[PDB]
């Protein structure tokens, strides 16, 4: 049968709040820091963090919504039951 | 002094990683979960994941940036010394 969503979904949740929270965690890290502000540390820090959620955001973007696209259509075409 | 970046540094790499990876890791339970597609619950869990992390790149970019503007330049004029 189809491995639906009923537990994973409290998975799905937990990590969405972690993955989003985590990351402006970390910034809140950053400012926190720049109470004192670090050097290239700091600099390279969110640099990175930065250039690779950009990145990432492009990547995951374009996937979540192809992802969901075929799912979604795919779900809806199969998923006829109640 | 400056609360600086040494061990702090171990946990911006432990969560840069834990952030990033944990998102595309959700990307992966979805594709391994549209194997079979589940119906709205799918759908809605990655279409949140995506407006928010779209949402939030937007505030998080705008505020990385800015943060280490600040802290970038406030670092370097301050931090003249080895």
């Amino acid at each position: 049968g189809s491995h639906m969503a009923s537990s994973r979904q409290k998975y799905a949740e937990e990590e969405l709040e972690q993955v989003r929270e985590a990351l402006r965690k970390a910034e809140k890290e950053l400012e926190s820091h720049s109470s004192w502000y670090a050097p290239e540390a700091l600099q390279k820090w969110l640099q990175l963090t930065h250039e690779v959620e950009v990145q990432y955001y492009n990547i995951k973007k374009q996937n979540a919504e192809k992802q969901l696209l075929v799912a979604k259509e795919g779900a809806e075409k199969i998923k006829k039951k109640r």
